[PDB]
């Protein structure tokens, strides 16, 4: 019997690439989206066409509140519902955007949104995967190469991912009595927006050292995948940084 | 006109001892408190008679939640309308308990007093002290030198100190522009309470490479002091860990 | 034609299974050594064996000193004479012993050993190997120690050298990314104890790591070096991925 | 009696600045000078000239070679021997140039740039403690270690080593009582002779300030460590850098 995975913010761009290749790989999936339910539905839609009964959708804002708790676990409980097993977690659903700490969401929605997503949500998941348990069990927490080196006004979102390695570190002392694997997959630049100004994506691109080039979704899901399968059996809280070598480059 | 600072939980322990320290250095102190209204008033009754009109107290919790923000603007506020002015914030209050992953407070009563403790309350507070701004002002956030090698069990605790880490290097670099220096001081163990177990501190002592011991609160104190003096005027988003040596020994 | 790797110190234990696979893979190999001149020539014999001329062995003491920068080349050049190409280089050899601060090697021949084996040596390979340089993929793979925040207590130089190569692992990547040539570590805790540790021992450190309470396989470290020079890392250079089991994790 | 100090590569620019002020804090100095003795024997003059008897010069080269061992053992003996004790050493000594990877030596600049940074820090360490109150050593390493100037590997390598000697020596020291730390400055006192328009580049990239450290500003943080007021900080590096490794490309 095949195993399954759950991926949250799975209906684009990198989330979605990690759900294709787990299933690729012979997992069924549950994608997880917010307000992409379009191209959740589209997602599964392809990959139960490709085999039957292998995807659902499950739909969770995982903005931070006093029933994210529940929220996390009807996500967990929505894998065992439809695959009867949940061997992979993938903590890839994200808020990304500025707040500044010098002057509109009020704050305490973007407390709310950035910490959530980025972190409580994924400590609220890791303990109900936990709770619920021959195994290759595991979690990958897609996490920033650059947490070290923030872009100016993201504090919320730099405190969330700190927090997310808190939690990978944590999670991996901690769950490794039961078998339970907990890495990250650390991105530097990927996937820049169609929108954003052709002269903009050149200028970052241009920092890039390895190809003067953002990392493809496919080079993360890559990282991803390796981290949950056999080959990195005795691999337990790492990092993997994919950023051509961007977090090396001084200013 | 002396300088003042606001300590957060200062009534008691590592925060007292900030207190008096930078009291006798010559500031002016806000002594937040949370619970333990008898030993902050006694205190600032101890602080005054030194020198008047040179400490008074705030009460408030600093879980998170939707008056958060406002409790921390409150608590900025509070050096104001005292003083005139607000120099120094030393974010120290913390929940600290274990948050075991699998299975009494509900889970998201323990993320909002651990996470806020730990990191968001220092977030609002540092947004306030910046929005109200040859001075040397400056924040000192109490990190833990034991992030990276944490106590079984101890998930949110954790992941609210990496946090409050990187709220230390973004706000280090967000507010450089306007002078304020942004640094913390991370201790190893210190202060063993005196009602934990005789066989559990000495187990703990003994690993202390620096003479087996636990840090006094005074010599935690004397790392914030440096690091709010003229003389680590261009000290910014640098963490100093006063720990003995402990995060040095491996298991 | 089949892409060729240098792995240094690759005689016995782990370089021996970082060299096994990469030749699995379908790799030609190098196979450098120092005193494991057996091993070295009856692990190539296994390896030709299976595929004609697949293998050549590569013996030179990697000590700092001033026959080091040659030596390095002679490296390299032997993989080129061998092979006509050195697509990876994985550096593996490594000297480990006490060099304790406070009281029969004298200090110098101590840091010529552990500084040169640890970090010069491999400096000196990657200079070769750069200097000698859609469907390349070249790539250097350093073996890094992922307990060297914790280091075990009187191992200074052994440490310091360890150091060294996660720097050079950095300015590396930097400075050969250029070139398409990328720049990696793995980073054991405990693997692979020594047969002749006494199992009673072998458990007291077993016991420490979360993740089974055992040492990692040899196999296990050389699966990372695998992913790191595959096209599944064509993104990833300077990044050091601990093989730990979590040990680096857990506190005194 | 006054406590002593060794200070490596002190007879100008930074370690000049150490030697001042630990000197101005009640210390004796050994000067140590590799090239500048024309410059090291004019400062010990003058901190004579302010304390009779409290300050000596002593000249070794730092590169590594097989004699490097007795000569790190010689300055820490020409401490002794000047003062009766050694109470502080700082590692200030560094060469500092590009070694890409594609007139000297490659031997040299190994020995030069690995033996400064690294080699002769720990066999000074070494000849401290055995030699051996707040006792105490303070490396000076480097904030952009992790982002580190391109073609620069082996000042980086050096300099990552000498981070791993601050760590494993704080370990093995500590129950000797002897501390030992790490400053590492950002962009410190740029060359006077180097270009102005250069220099801007460099400072306009520091979040505070806007401008490189101050040489008395990296000696005000090795004051600290070595103080009475850092008697539990062990293995700790503190970065005084003005944000700039908190900068993204
Ligand atoms: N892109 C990069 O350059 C980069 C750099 C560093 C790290 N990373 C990390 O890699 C991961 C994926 O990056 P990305 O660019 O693909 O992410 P993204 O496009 O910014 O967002 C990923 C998904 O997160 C989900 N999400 C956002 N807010 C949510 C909420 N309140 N509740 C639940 N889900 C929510 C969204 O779901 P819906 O669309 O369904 O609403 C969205 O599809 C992230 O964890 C990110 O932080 C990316
Ligand atoms: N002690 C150690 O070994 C150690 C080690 C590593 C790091 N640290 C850090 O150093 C700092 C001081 O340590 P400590 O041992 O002195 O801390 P502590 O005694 O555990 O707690 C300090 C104060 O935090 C305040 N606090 C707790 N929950 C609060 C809430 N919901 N709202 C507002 N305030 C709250 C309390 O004030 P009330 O008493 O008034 O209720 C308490 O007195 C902390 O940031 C700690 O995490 C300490
Ligand atoms: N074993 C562990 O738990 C562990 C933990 C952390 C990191 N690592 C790292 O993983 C790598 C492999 O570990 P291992 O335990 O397999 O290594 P090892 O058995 O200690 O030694 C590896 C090889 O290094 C070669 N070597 C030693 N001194 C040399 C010299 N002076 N010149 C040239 N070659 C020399 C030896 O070759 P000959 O036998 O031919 O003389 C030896 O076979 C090393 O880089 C090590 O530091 C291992
Ligand atoms: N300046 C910066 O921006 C910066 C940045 C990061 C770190 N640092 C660190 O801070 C420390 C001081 O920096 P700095 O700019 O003052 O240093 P510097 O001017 O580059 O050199 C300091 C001294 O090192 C001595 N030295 C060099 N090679 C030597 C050898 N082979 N043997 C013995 N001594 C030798 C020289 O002595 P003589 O003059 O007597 O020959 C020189 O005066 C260094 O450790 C440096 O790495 C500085
Ligand atoms: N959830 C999430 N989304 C991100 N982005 C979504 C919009 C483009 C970037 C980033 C992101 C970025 C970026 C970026 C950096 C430089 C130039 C363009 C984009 C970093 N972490 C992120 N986490
Ligand atoms: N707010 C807060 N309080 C702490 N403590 C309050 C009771 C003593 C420890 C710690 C603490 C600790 C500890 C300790 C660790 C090992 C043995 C004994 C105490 C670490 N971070 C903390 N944060
Ligand atoms: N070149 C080299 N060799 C190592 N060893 C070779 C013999 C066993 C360990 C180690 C090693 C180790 C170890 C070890 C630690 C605890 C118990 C047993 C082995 C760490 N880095 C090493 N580098
Ligand atoms: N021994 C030593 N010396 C250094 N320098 C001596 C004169 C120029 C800087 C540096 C140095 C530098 C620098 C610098 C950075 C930006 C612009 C100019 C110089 C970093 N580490 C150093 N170590």
């Amino acid at each position: 019997e095949a195993p399954a995975a759950v991926v949250t913010g799975a209906a684009k761009r990198i989330g979605r690439a990690i759900a294709v290749k787990l299933h690729q790989t012979g997992y069924r999936v549950v994608i997880h989206y917010h307000n992409s339910a379009e191209a959740a539905v589209s997602l599964a839609d392809e990959l139960n066409k490709e085999r039957s009964n292998t995807a659902v959708v499950c739909q969770a804002d995982l903005t931070n509140s006093n029933v994210l708790p529940a929220s996390c676990e009807e996500i967990i409980n929505s894998c065992f519902r439809a695959f009867g097993r949940c061997d992979v977690l993938v903590n890839n659903a994200s808020a990304f955007y500025p707040t500044p700490l010098v002057q509109g969401k009020t704050v305490e929605t973007q407390v709310a949104e950035l910490i959530g997503t980025n972190a409580i949500a994924p400590f609220l998941l890791t303990m109900s995967f936990a709770q619920r348990q021959s195994s290759n069990l595991s979690i990958v927490n897609l996490c920033d190469a650059m947490v070290d080196q923030p872009c100016m006004a993201f504090s919320l979102y730099n405190m969330g991912k700190h927090a997310l390695v808190g939690l990978t570190q944590s999670a991996a002392l901690e769950l490794a009595p039961y078998g339970i694997r907990v890495n990250g997959v650390a991105p530097g630049v990927s996937l820049l927006p169609v929108a954003m100004g052709e002269e903009e994506k050149d200028k970052w691109r241009r920092k890039v050292p390895l190809g003067r080039r953002e990392a493809s979704a496919e080079q993360i899901a890559d990282a991803v995948i390796f981290l949950v399968s056999g080959s990195a059996q005795y691999i337990t809280g790492s990092i993997i940084k994919v950023d051509g070598g961007l977090s090396l480059v001084h200013a």
